[PDB]
């Protein structure tokens, strides 16, 4: 029973989010074994896998947790990585371009 309207609704949001990420850099967990040093850093790492895999586990009760965990997508990537490099700006692209998503998205939440 992935088929109730806010399940909908989130299975929806994600596929929209992933879209603006154009190039697929926070599809996937950042690999340890190209950055061995990231979890010194960060705490908690998230990207569109786990979230999905979060979706499809029933973990996300309700809005608010499915957004924390794509605002987190965004803070850990302007954390880690310095002002002059893809991934920054790659982050700060999908935080203006998600925030929209978040947007239009809570409002249908709200409906519900
Ligand atoms: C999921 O792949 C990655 C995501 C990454 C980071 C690194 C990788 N992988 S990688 O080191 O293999 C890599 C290095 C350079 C480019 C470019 N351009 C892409 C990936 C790094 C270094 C930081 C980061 O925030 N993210 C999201």
């Amino acid at each position: 029973m992935q088929l109730t309207p806010f399940l909908i609704l989130l299975r929806k949001t994600l596929e929209q989010l992933q879209e603006k990420d154009t190039g697929n850099i926070f599809s996937e967990p950042v690999p340890l074994s190209e950055v061995p040093d990231y979890l010194d850093h960060i705490k908690k790492p998230m990207d569109f896998f786990t979230m999905k895999q979060n979706l499809e586990a029933y973990r996300y009760l309700n809005f608010d947790d499915f957004e924390e965990d794509f605002n987190l997508i965004v803070s850990n990537c302007l954390k880690y990585n310095a002002k002059d490099t893809i991934f920054y700006r790659a982050a700060v692209r999908l935080r203006e371009q998600g925030g929209a998503v978040l947007r239009q998205a809570r409002r249908q939440a709200e409906k519900m």
